[PDB]
C-alpha cells in the first residue's frame, strides 16, 4: 500500500458540409478542453493550495538545516507523499474522464457528418435511429452511474487520498480514489474496494477535516457515596486535566445521568482532545493515561460500587 | 441548543433526588431467596 | 436545430435522473429549510451541528466534533428535529423503588 | 403547523421535528383528537399459591 | 473462478458459493492477497485492583 | 516427466485467470456476425425499406 505500510455542383454542396461538420467538431472540442480544465484545476486549486505551500516551506528548511527531531522529520515526507498521490489520482481520473468524453464526441461526430452532408440515405437513418435507442437502454445506467461518480468526486468531495474517514462505524483509511471506486484501509489494513455508486448515498465522516475532536469515559459509582465524595472527583479530574494541556483542553463535564434502583450512580465525563483523530493510536494512547488516572482518583478516595444485598431464608 | 448547560442543570436535579432518598429513607430490595440445604 | 433537439432528448434519457436529484436537493434547501447554520439538528438520532449548508450536500458536527457529510439526496426523506427552533424543553428522570414504600 | 411539503411536530419532550409529506403519507397515523374514550391496561403478577 | 455473470468462491469449509456479479456489483468486497502486512487485536480484562 | 507435469499446471493457473476473456469473446462475435448480416443486407442493396 501506499499508506500504513510498516456534378461539381454536388461534390461543393458536400464539401461545404464537410467543413461546417468540422467545425462543430472543433467547438465542441473546445468545450471539452475547458471543462475538463476547470474540473481538473478547481479540484485541487480551491481546497489545498495551502498544503503545498507549507511542504514546500519545510522541505526549504530541510535544504537548509543540511548545510522528536527525526518525528517531525519523518512527517514532513509522509506529508509530502500523501499530496504527491492526491496530484496523481486527480490528473489519472481527469484522464479518465477525458477518454470517456473523447470517445463519444468522436463518435457523435461521425455520425453529424454522415447525415447533414446527405450520404447517409433513409434506411441508414432508420438503422441509426434503431442503434441508438437500443444502446441508450443497454448503456443506460452506465451512463448515469459514471455522472453520479463524476459529481460525487469531484463536487461533493468528501474525502481526500490519505484522510481517515468513517463509514458506517467503519474508520478507514482512503487508500485511492477513481471514478468508479474508492480504495480504502481498515484498522486492520485489508483492502477494501468500495464502489462509489454506494458510498453516494452514505454519511461519509472525515476525521482529517475536523477540528479538535472530544471524548467521553462512562463510569458508575455506589448510591451511598457521599455526595462530597462526588465533589472531590470532580476537583481531582480538574486537577489533572489542568497538569496535562499539551494533551486536554481545560474544558470539561462530569455528568450524573441517573440512579438505578438506589444502588447504582451512572456518570460520564466529557473531555476535549487538543488534537482531531487522523492519528487514531496517539488518541487511544492520550484517552488510556486519563482512565489510568480515573482508576488511581477513585482509589485514592475510596469510590466504591457494591451490590444489592441479598436476604435468604433457610428451610432446615 | 446548549446541550452542556441542559446537561448541567438536570445532574443537579439528579442529585437532588438522591439526596431526597436518603433523607427519606427510601429504598429498593431484592426478592427474598429461599434455600433448602442437603448438606 | 433538430438534431440538437434530439440529442437533449436523448440526454434526457440518460441523465434525467441526475438531475431530477439535484433539483430535488434544490427544493429540500430553499423552499422545505428545516434548518440553518449553527442549530443543533436531530437526525436518526444524531444530535449534530450544521456547519455548512450547500445544494447537494450538508455538513454537521457530531458531539465529539466528527465532520460529517450528508447527501441532500438523503436528508430529504427523513425526519428532522430542530432545537433551535424549539419552544423550552422538557425532561424525565426514571427511578424506581421498593413496592413496600409507604 | 400544517403544510403541502411537510408537517411539523412538537415531541413529547417538545423537539420541533419537519416531517416531509411524502413520506408521512405511507405511514398509517393515529389521531387522538378524533379518538373515542380510551381504554388502558395495567399488567401484573402474583405468586402461583394465592387462593 | 471469475466468469461474466457470475463469481465461484470456496467457503473457509470449502463449500463452493455462486454470486451473481449483479449483486456484487453493489458490496464492498475486502481483497486479502492485495493487502499490505495487516494487523490484530487481543481484548482481555483484568481485575480493578490490579496494581 | 517433473518439468512436463510442471509446465501443464502452470499453462492451467494462468488459463484460469483468462476465462471471463474467452466468454466475453464469443459474446462479442456473435454481436458482430450480426452485425454483418445487416451490413450485407444494407450495402449490396438486397434489402427493401419496408423489411
Ligand atoms: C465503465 C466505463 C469505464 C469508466 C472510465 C474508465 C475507468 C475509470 C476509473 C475506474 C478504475 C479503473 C482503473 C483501475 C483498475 C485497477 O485497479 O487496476
Ligand atoms: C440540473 C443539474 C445540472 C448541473 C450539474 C452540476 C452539479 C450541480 C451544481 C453543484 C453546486 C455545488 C454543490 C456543493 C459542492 C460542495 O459541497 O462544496
Ligand atoms: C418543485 C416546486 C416546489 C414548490 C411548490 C410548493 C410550495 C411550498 C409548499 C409549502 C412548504 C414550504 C413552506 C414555506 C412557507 C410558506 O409559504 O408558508
Ligand atoms: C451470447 C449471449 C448469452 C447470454 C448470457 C450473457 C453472457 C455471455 C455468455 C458467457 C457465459 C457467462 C458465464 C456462465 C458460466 C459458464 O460459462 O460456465
Amino acid at each position: 500500500s501506499r499508506f500504513g505500510e510498516p456534378q461539381t455542383r454536388k461534390i461543393l454542396e458536400f464539401v461545404t458540409w464537410t467543413i461546417v461538420t468540422v467545425l462543430i467538431g472543433a467547438f465542441l472540442w473546445l468545450v471539452k478542453t475547458t471543462l475538463l480544465k476547470i474540473l481538473a484545476s478547481s479540484f485541487h486549486l480551491n481546497r489545498f493550495f495551502d498544503r503545498i505551500q507549507e511542504s514546500v516551506f519545510h522541505h526549504s528548511v530541510l535544504q537548509t538545516l543540511a548545510g522528536a527531531f527525526a518525528k517531525w522529520v519523518v512527517k514532513v515526507y509522509n506529508d509530502q507523499a500523501a499530496l504527491k498521490h492526491a496530484l496523481n489520482d486527480n490528473k489519472t481520473a481527469v484522464k479518465q474522464l477525458n477518454k470517456l468524453v473523447t470517445a463519444i464526441l468522436i463518435v457523435m461526430m461521425i455520425v453529424i457528418w454522415l447525415i447533414v452532408t446527405g450520404i447517409a440515405t433513409t434506411k441508414l437513418i432508420v438503422l441509426l435511429s434503431s442503434q441508438l435507442v437500443v444502446a441508450a437502454f443497454i448503456f443506460g445506467n452506465t451512463c448515469k452511474t459514471i455522472f453520479e461518480a463524476i459529481i460525487f468526486v469531484f463536487v461533493m468531495h468528501p474525502f481526500d487520498v490519505g484522510d481517515r474517514c468513517v463509514i458506517d462505524g467503519n474508520k478507514m483509511l482512503v487508500e485511492e480514489m477513481n471514478i468508479l471506486t474508492t480504495v480504502f484501509l481498515k484498522w486492520d489494513k485489508e483492502k477494501v474496494y468500495y464502489p462509489n455508486s454506494i458510498l453516494c448515498t452514505k454519511a461519509i465522516g472525515n476525521f482529517f477535516r475536523s477540528p479538535d475532536q472530544g471524548d467521553v469515559l462512562e463510569f458508575s459509582v455506589d448510591f451511598t457515596t457521599p455526595v462530597l465524595k462526588i465533589g472531590d472527583l470532580k476537583d481531582r479530574i480538574k486537577m489533572y486535566l489542568e497538569q496535562n494541556l499539551n494533551f486536554w483542553h481545560p474544558q470539561h463535564n462530569m455528568v450524573v445521568k441517573e440512579i438505578e434502583n438506589v444502588n447504582k450512580i451512572k456518570m460520564a465525563l466529557f473531555v476535549n482532545h487538543t488534537i482531531n483523530f487522523q492519528d487514531f493510536a496517539e488518541k487511544n494512547r492520550r484517552r488510556s493515561e486519563l482512565v489510568l488516572e480515573l482508576k488511581k482518583i477513585f482509589e485514592e478516595l475510596d469510590i466504591k460500587y457494591n451490590l444489592l444485598p441479598q436476604e435468604i431464608s433457610i428451610r432446615n
